[PDB]
């Protein structure tokens, strides 16, 4: 399946890092300290495609860990999910693992295919978790830049 290596940064130049085994945190990084930032493998999976909307999966580079969208207390929730490392990645990923990547003026948004109008969001503050957020509108950050890495 076609994959790209990549880092994400939020519109405020917060970089993404592993908090626990299973959380991402967003934080202002610079210097050699930038080593500490998470590389994704972004996969081009089967789904609903327009010029503006591309379905992707987001895995970590050489881990069998994928971002999925899951119901946790009657709320859409973002987790890191362990997968069978022999079976993944796929062209037909399961719907929880699928994001619609939206280009909206040199910025990206990641909408969950599974919960419409839920987006990968970060906090305004340091050192808080990446979450699934349902409100675009000037409080949590929903847009990102993407950098390619020479993988």
């Amino acid at each position: 399946v076609r994959s790209l290596n990549c880092t994400l940064r939020d519109s405020q130049q917060k970089s993404l890092v592993m908090s626990g085994p299973y959380e991402l945190k967003a934080l202002h990084l610079q210097g050699q300290d930038m080593e500490q930032q998470v590389v994704f493998s972004m996969s081009f999976v089967q789904g609903e495609e327009s010029n503006d909307k591309i379905p992707v999966a987001l895995g970590l580079k050489e881990k069998n860990l994928y971002l999925s969208a899951v119901l946790k207390d009657d709320k859409p929730t973002l987790q890191l999910e362990s997968v069978d490392p022999k079976n993944y990645p796929k062209k037909k990923m399961e719907k929880r693992f699928v994001f619609n990547k939206i280009e909206i003026n040199n910025k990206l948004e990641f909408e969950s295919a599974q919960f419409p109008n839920w987006y990968i969001s970060t906090s305004q503050a340091e050192n808080m978790p990446v979450f699934l957020g349902g409100t675009k509108g000037g409080q949590d950050i929903t847009d990102f830049t993407m950098q390619f890495v020479s993988s």
